[PDB]
């Protein structure tokens, strides 16, 4: 799949929706991002960074009217340059759950609670993308 990729979500999202994203991180990667978009806003941005001041970190945030909010940062970092990944995002009523490679990673509480208007999932950064699917579980 061509990166950056925009997965259409015309139905929006809703509790019990699982999004499964598979691919391989490129060699010498710098960044990856998932953007759950609502028009011009980003309800949930999930952004692994491989070298921010010589640290690996996951940054999560929301963008409202061109302004980013308070970042939620994780040092737990399951990605490796050149290696395959499987990111899974489970939508729940109060939060997104994120798992990587079949291990729960983090939760992000909803900040923008109108899940029906999250209309696209952007998938960007330093990856080869195999697949991006959703299902109700
Ligand atoms: O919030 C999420 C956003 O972050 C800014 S960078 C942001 O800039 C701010 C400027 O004042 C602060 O410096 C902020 N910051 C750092 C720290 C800190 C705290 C502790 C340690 C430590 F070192 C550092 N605290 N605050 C930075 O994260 C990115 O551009 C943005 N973005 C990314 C992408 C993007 C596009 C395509 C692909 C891709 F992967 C990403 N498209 N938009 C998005 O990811």
């Amino acid at each position: 799949l061509t990166v950056p990729y925009d997965l259409p979500l015309p139905g929006g999202v809703m509790p019990r929706m699982l999004i499964t994203i598979m691919g391989t991180v490129k060699p010498n990667a710098n960044r990856i991002a998932l953007d759950f978009r609502r028009g011009n806003d980003v309800a949930f941005h999930f952004n692994p960074r491989f070298n921010e001041n010589n640290r690996r970190v996951i940054v999560c945030n929301t963008k409202q009217d061109n302004n980013w909010g308070k970042e939620e940062r994780q040092s737990a970092f399951p990605f490796e340059s050149g290696k395959p990944f499987k990111i899974q995002v489970l939508v729940e009523a109060d939060h997104f759950k994120v798992a990587v490679n079949d291990a729960h990673l983090l939760q992000y509480n909803h900040r923008m609670k109108n899940l029906r208007e999250i209309s696209q999932l952007g998938i960007s950064g330093d990856i080869t993308l195999t697949s991006a699917n959703h299902a109700m579980i």
